């Protein structure tokens, strides 16, 4: 049965589609069931269908975005803006609110507007992928490098707008975002920062501009459709070296984290984002689950030991990258070896010392940590048939006992649903993330429903222990925002007031981050 | 004549005052003419009286702040929140809107709530000064250091809330701010970030939390009264060394800036915030104008040469600090000397080589750059009798030709209004600030009016050249916000919509950053 926007008749929707076609062109509006299939969540959560788009509209310009927004206000049609729509693990391109129209800005708004070599920045449209930007930098013999997530096919802009992250020293994307242009919910256009000062050359140089600083309000947000965004770019160092440290025991996590923090907090000797990945995560990158175990339930201890031995990895595997002149790299690596070498059974390998199957993750991290985009990690999804994942990422203090508590409680819950504990821990400077990926058969309704029910429990149990998530899937946005309820839900009430003021017709991505406009509030959508 | 809130009778104001006394106590509400004199702008701008407070209220707790806000809503009383009220150069404690009540949060809300050594942060109430925090750190044998502005008597919180800055690697205060608690304009209380997740230990560890990131909306803002704020604190390095480079010629600025940028953008070898100060600024720090010139009009070339020779300084004076093990300091200093030494006439001095009168600024920067608070810079105000200053700080690209343009155009206008050109240039990573302090006799109505009219022209001329200011004085807030008018004033319209939604009764600091609530908009206040 045809997916329609809430409250919009078939006939009114057909009329609205024609209005959208008049703006963007006939071939740039998709609305048949088969056309829309590719815009459904590739990794669906829950057995029942959810997050169904009614159409996709691909504008070519900011003006076209403004016109689309105006039409949507006239008809009361919700709009879900994306850049490349590769938010896989958190819903893909699919809207939180079923019946919403996807506004795929990146399809045609895909220009690199400027890369400035001297000051080190890019000004981008949403369709510029990490692969696209890398190709530009390489072909122009740039001295700059980008910072990419694990998969290079996403958007420099879209990733930033969900507060996505990478692993170089510029890994905090939002931090390095500098200036944006946004179409607000009734169709008006605004530039932030020094972009608001006509003729300023400092849009990509100074983020704040004058007065209240608004750019963060457009991240994980439903307050507009971003059409341009700037980001700072780091100079490529003269040399780099990546390394792996394998740690043999599950319980080593406590000591690893307690050493990681002091080596990272001053940004040296751990100069990049430290990542600690468990054996399940590293095995999934290079092998299928059935290589190790084809039975029912959690993987047994004997099979875990076989993964470690066959791949020459530990239960916990630390990956890092060093940058600078060779003598600096040598000094930092010496410090790292001295510190982590206090853990019995730790073994060290550089990216030059591992050409085996087990070393494939090290080789991938060496690319990612050097701003070389990759799709190697798509192999994770071959862990089981029809593989998909959902991301579950609580934030906590960088403390070894806190890490052990999280490890144990998530693994306990995963075991109940016969899901592997595939996880790592990362630190920024002062904060810790528990990066959990649950991989499952997307073709199995039971597995889809298990994932939904399990992750709802994980969210609750984490919150009960004082951990909240930094980012989440469509299916969990209400649940996660409900955990941030200090002062009787004060934060959400604040967001709601702002949403209603900027979006009185309730058009833009209703329900993103649990923030619903008045007309949808309290309706179990 | 008694200063009253706009539209509020003597009798209604008296009733509101009594309600405030019922909340905070009789001695914590000030409302006599004599009491209020001390809360006037110490460095008034314009001949006519302006920015007059009607009262000062000193709450002891968040709950008291909430009750004050509720009372202000009921009686229509505008509230200007401050921490320590030392925003000298930009209005002091005085409200933009005459007749507003100052809410001096810092008088009694002055506790250090937490200093965490391991993760490196503080959680603070508004009344904690830089001197207060330094005394705490020293007395507890901390391994942390703070980042202070030039004068240590301000508030760690209040400074951050105006996007104030210091000069260590943690010089961007707002960047390192992590979590806040705020009373919104109708009296509800909210915590940002992980503070919104009850029981989280990560309020001061991870700034963003979940969903749209709002903390920037409370800086240079009138959207609430902040009651608590967290900030990250850097670990103190094992050693440090400060240095001065004197450059003899006015025209050397171009080359200095063009060398500064590449030495700073990678955060090495220039590890701290680079500052370049002119001879007027450095002379004023150590001497009176009449030492050099007692005549009418701009200082002649012969007197400028005498300042340089007697103080053994250049026209432009570069100050920097290096941190780390002695070998690292030596290497970086070598790189800096090699690079800047290409400018003919450059001379180098370390903080160990130069404890003469001219070197007093070097010794002060060595304190500031090491998180040691100081009030030595108050000596600037002795340049002339009854000395005050106004801050004028345009932002531009870190380009030598741009610097020369700004130098010349600001100096031209200063000369025309008989004001000394006291200025420096600083760079962040990618952006440049032209830090102008105009010192004048605050007791002279003509001088006050000249300052106002000159700075209005400077704001306009800067905007015409594509430069906007990062921060400004009460008297210039409307003018500066008017320059950020891309898209027919889109930015201000956005701010106004948010202001009216959160503050329907138009209570909090009307006119801050040029943002007026509906009831005051378009009224020439
Ligand atoms: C195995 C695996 C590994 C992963 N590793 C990482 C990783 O290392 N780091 C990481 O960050 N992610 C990671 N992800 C998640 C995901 O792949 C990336 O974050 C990806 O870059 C996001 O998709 P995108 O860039 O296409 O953004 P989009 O899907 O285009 O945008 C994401 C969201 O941002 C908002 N948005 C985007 N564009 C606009 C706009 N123009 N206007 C307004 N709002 C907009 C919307 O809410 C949208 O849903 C991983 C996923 C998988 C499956
Ligand atoms: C010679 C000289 C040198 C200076 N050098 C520097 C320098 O190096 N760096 C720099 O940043 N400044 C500098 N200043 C400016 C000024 O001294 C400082 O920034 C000072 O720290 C600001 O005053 P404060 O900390 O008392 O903040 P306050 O005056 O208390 O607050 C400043 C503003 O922030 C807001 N605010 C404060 N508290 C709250 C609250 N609780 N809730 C809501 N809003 C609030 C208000 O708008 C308020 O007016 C200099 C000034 C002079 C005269
Ligand atoms: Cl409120």
């Amino acid at each position: 049965t045809r997916t329609l926007p809430p409250g919009v008749s078939d006939e009114r929707f057909d009329a609205a589609l024609q209005r959208f076609r008049d703006v963007v062109g006939d071939k740039w509006v998709l609305s048949t069931a088969d056309e829309l299939e590719a815009f459904r969540d590739p990794y669906p959560v829950g057995a029942a269908e959810a997050n169904l788009p009614s159409a996709v509209v691909s504008p070519e310009s900011t003006e076209q975005v403004q016109d689309i927004v105006r039409i949507a206000n006239e008809y009361g049609i919700p709009l879900h803006p994306v850049s490349t729509g590769k938010n896989n693990g958190y819903g893909g391109a699919a809207p939180r609110l079923s019946g919403s129209v996807i506004v795929k800005t990146g399809e045609r708004m895909n220009r690199i507007l400027e890369v400035n070599e001297k000051y080190g920045y890019a000004l981008l449209e949403p369709g510029v992928t990490y692969f696209d930007l890398y190709e530009y930098l390489q072909s122009h013999d740039s001295g700059l490098m980008l910072d990419c997530p694990d998969l290079g096919w996403g958007s420099v802009v879209g990733n930033t707008l969900d507060r996505g992250v990478g692993y170089t020293p510029y890994g905090d994307h939002f931090m390095w975002q500098t200036g944006l242009e946004v179409v607000l919910p009734q169709g008006e256009v605004m530039r932030t920062g020094m972009g608001a000062l006509p003729g300023s050359d400092a849009w990509q140089l100074f983020p704040y501009g004058f007065g209240p600083f608004p750019d963060g309000m457009f991240t994980q947000s439903n307050l507009g459709i971003v059409t341009k965004m700037g980001i700072a770019l780091m100079q490529r160092p003269p040399a780099s070296q990546s390394f792996l440290i394998t740690f043999d025991k599950e319980e080593d996590l406590e000591q690893i984290v307690d050493i990681m923090l002091p080596l990272r907090i001053n940004m040296a000797p751990l100069q990049n984002v430290p990542v600690l990945r468990n054996i399940f995560m590293d095995a999934a990158a290079v092998s299928k689950r059935t290589e190790w175990f084809d039975g029912d339930g959690p993987m047994p201890a004997e099979a875990i030991e076989r993964m470690k031995k066959d791949l020459d990895l530990g239960f916990w595997n630390f990956y890092g990258t060093l940058y600078g002149p060779p003598p600096l790299i040598e000094m930092y690596y010496g410090m790292i070896k001295e510190a982590f070498g206090k853990i019995p059974g730790a073994r060290f390998f550089t990216h030059e010392e591992r050409d085996d199957r087990g070393g494939h993750v090290l080789q991938d991290r060496h690319k990612i940590n050097n701003g070389i985009p990759s799709l190697d990690e798509l192999q994770l999804l071959d862990w089981v048939p029809n593989g998909g994942h959902i991301g579950f990422v609580p934030v906590s203090a960088p403390d070894g006992r806190e890490a052990m508590k999280q490890f144990e409680m998530v693994r306990n819950r995963a075991n109940e649903y016969n899901k592997d504990y595939m996880a790592g821990f990362t630190i920024g400077l002062r904060e810790m993330y528990h990066v959990c990926l649950f991989i499952y058969d997307t073709a199995d309704p039971e597995a889809r429903e298990e994932i939904l029910q399990m992750t709802k429990v994980l969210v609750r149990e984490a919150a009960e222990a004082g951990y909240g998530e930094y980012r989440t899937h469509n299916a969990l946005m209400d649940d996660v925002m409900a955990t941030f309820n200090w002062g009787d839900g004060a934060l959400l009430k604040f967001h709601e007031k702002i949403k209603d003021a900027l979006d009185p017709n309730g058009i833009i991505a209703p329900g993103k981050s649990g923030i619903w406009p008045q007309r949808f509030r309290g309706q179990n959508l």
